């Protein structure tokens, strides 16, 4: 009774499903403001498996929103999501107010800066290890995003300066270096989100201190979304949504979640100690 099925059909359909495409003839993002929403937004990956679960929320142009709560995939699906790495199973997300599903993901993804927890290093200068943030770049953009991510010091210091190789077959920077290296990449794309996903491991308190303050600084003004670990990230967000298994299950700035009392505010007491 299937012998009327055209299998042509069923591969079109297929590719729609799986395969992260942009619709013939979509136009670029129309970027403004850079606000996000999440309209009860599903992710499931097979049947039954569903790794978040009606999520919804808007981040205001220019605010930050951190991601919090146990281990679990659901944080970082969002981030993906965000970026189209995947598409969602149902719901919409949205900036400014036009579905990210709806426009080219190349126009997509200029406006959107990742800074991940492991920073990659490619077998190359670290001129060109910095301009890999926006490849067009000329030789005095890299030097001054080195300067405001405090890492054009130690470069001078290097055996070649600019044209030092770095990566995996070049010099070993430290874990400050590599992670400054993010952030300059940042700074040259300029993009109006950024999608931060905070390291487990930590640097000194010195060093900690002033990476967190660049950071802080790049994401001033600009739409931020944080897989967070550190207190002071949370502290400071705009907004706070507490996610367990793919659930939004509380959600507000830091000083409200803790005077609610609830799974918020007892990981709060159970960090302080007795």
């Amino acid at each position: 009774s299937h012998m009327f099925i055209d299998m042509e059909n069923m591969f079109d359909l297929l590719k729609e499903e799986t395969e992260v495409k942009d619709l013939p003839g979509a136009g670029p993002l129309r970027f403004q403001k850079g606000r996000i929403e999440f309209e009860n937004v599903h992710f499931s990956y097979a049947d039954g498996r569903e790794t978040l679960q009606d999520v919804s929320f808007t981040v205001m142009p220019g605010q930050t929103l951190a991601l919090v709560g146990p281990s679990g995939a659901g944080k970082s699906t969002i981030l993906r999501l965000l970026f189209r790495f995947y598409d969602i199973s149902s719901g919409c997300i949205r900036i400014d107010g036009q579905d990210i599903s709806q426009v080219t993901q190349a126009s997509l993804r200029s406006h959107i800066g990742v800074v991940p927890q492991d920073t990659v290093l490619f077998n190359d200068t670290i001129a060109d290890n910095i301009r890999y943030g926006r490849v067009t770049a000329g030789n005095d953009e890299v030097e001054a995003a080195a300067q405001a991510a405090g890492i054009h010091d130690a470069i001078m210091a290097f055996p070649e300066g600019y044209r030092t190789q770095v990566g995996e077959r070049g010099l070993k920077l430290s874990g400050g270096e590599k992670q400054r290296v993010a952030i300059a990449r940042t700074i040259l794309k300029a993009p109006g989100i950024i999608l931060l996903d905070e390291a487990t491991s930590a640097l000194d308190t010195s060093n900690e201190r002033a990476i967190q303050a660049s950071l802080a600084k790049v994401c001033a003004n600009r739409t931020t979304i944080v897989v967070a670990h550190r207190l002071s990230t949370v502290v400071n967000a705009d907004q706070i949504l507490v996610i367990k298994d793919g659930c939004i299950v509380e959600r507000g700035r830091h000083e409200a979640l803790l005077s609610r009392g609830g799974v918020y505010a007892d990981m709060w007491q159970l960090q302080q100690g007795q």
